[PDB]
């Protein structure tokens, strides 16, 4: 391939088939009953629906048995291997949240698989360059000794704390990204002040879907438990908050994290969970107020884009149920993915 090494390694990383199966098994999924090639979008939608019905049964206080049929229905759809004692009973918000979390991931793994299988699996062109196209994203390496790299690295350093210091962060590679399409889609939302460069972390297995389809908002069938401010796109201004969603471990200490410019507009500020969806007039985003915040004085700029790389400090309010700030947008078009980082997590 004509691609740089780092990009070639990035490509292999996100289209890793073993990583997909590892994610499943991790979930207790029986690969013999539900192999990769058997994953279906329709089946996941149906699974989402069952999950929502459970939430309702849980909130109403269904006279059980019904909760048992719901549970049986979900495990019949998504075949898990437990061995004995029987599968857990989805009888609480905590249960559905976990199962829903798994469905989102399976969905992206399915997207990655079908993408990696579609097209001409021919050896005319090298597999790397072929899979690189399926992403429909332009990826370039950002040099270590560039102002870009310097800014980004500082953002990572400053926004990384200690009370969340189970690990340290090492930036291995920085990529500038431009999804084919997302550029004319965001142009209009540019006429929206308050534009910020925020973090978005996710599992490595979700990256083919993300770069290929962009950041998405959960579908209607999906239960809403687990979304403090409703179904939207979540971001942080402190890499510590985002890095928790990369789900890395001493086993696989490397993760991927995005930096996106989001046209926030006027922010509706809240300190506790609230299922918005319909923003108040004049507001174009939600901001969840946390106890920690990057030093406002250290904020920097770039073509109207605010980069809050100031070191973490205590914010005004502490009467919040949030340790960190979060920003939520309800329109995919308010997002412009700009950078992708390959990070190594060094646990203590
Ligand atoms: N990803 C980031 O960088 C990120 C950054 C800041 C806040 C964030 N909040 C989330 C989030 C993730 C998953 C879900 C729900 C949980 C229930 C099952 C369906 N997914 C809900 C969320 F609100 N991500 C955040």
């Amino acid at each position: 391939s004509k691609l740089p090494k780092p990009v070639q390694d990035l490509i292999k990383m996100i289209f890793d088939v073993e990583s997909m199966k590892k994610a499943m098994v991790e979930y207790e999924i029986d690969l013999q009953k539900m192999p990769l090639g058997k994953l279906s979008k329709r089946q996941i939608q149906a699974a989402y629906s069952i999950l929502s019905e459970v939430q309702q049964a849980v909130s109403q206080g269904s006279s059980d048995s019904q909760i048992l049929d719901l549970s049986n229905r979900f495990y019949t759809l998504i075949p898990h291997d437990f061995g004995m004692k029987k599968p857990p009973l989805l009888n609480n918000a905590d249960s559905v949240q976990a199962k829903a979390e798994m469905l989102d991931n399976l969905l992206d793994i399915e997207v990655a698989y079908s993408l990696l299988r579609g097209g001409s699996d021919d050896s005319s062109k090298d597999p790397i360059d072929v899979n690189y196209e399926k992403l429909k994203t332009d990826i370039k390496v950002v040099d270590r000794d560039s102002e870009e790299a310097e800014i980004i690295r500082k953002y990572v350093k400053n926004t990384h704390a200690t009370t969340h210091n189970a690990y340290d962060l090492e930036v291995i590679d920085i990529f500038k990204i431009e999804r084919e399409g997302e550029c004319q889609r965001y142009k209009p939302f540019k006429q929206l002040h308050n534009r910020r460069l925020l973090w978005h972390g996710s599992r490595t297995t979700n990256f083919a879907g993300i770069l290929s389809q962009g950041l998405r908002i959960a579908p209607p069938e999906a239960p809403v438990t687990g979304y403090m401010f409703g179904k939207g796109i979540y971001f942080a201004d402190m890499v510590s908050k985002s890095a928790n969603y990369c789900h890395t471990s001493q086993g696989d200490p490397i993760g991927l994290i995005l930096l996106g410019e989001v046209a926030l507009g006027n922010m509706y500020e809240l300190k506790h969970a609230s299922h918005i969806s319909k923003l108040p007039k004049g507001k174009h985003s939600v901001k969840g107020l946390g106890k920690t915040t990057p030093d406002p004085s250290a904020n920097i700029s770039l073509d109207g884009v605010d980069v809050p790389l100031g070191t973490g400090i205590s914010s005004g309010v502490n009467d919040t149920s949030l340790l960190y700030n979060e920003y939520i947008v309800y329109d995919i078009a308010q997002v412009n993915l700009k950078y992708l980082l390959k990070l190594k997590f060094n646990f203590k």
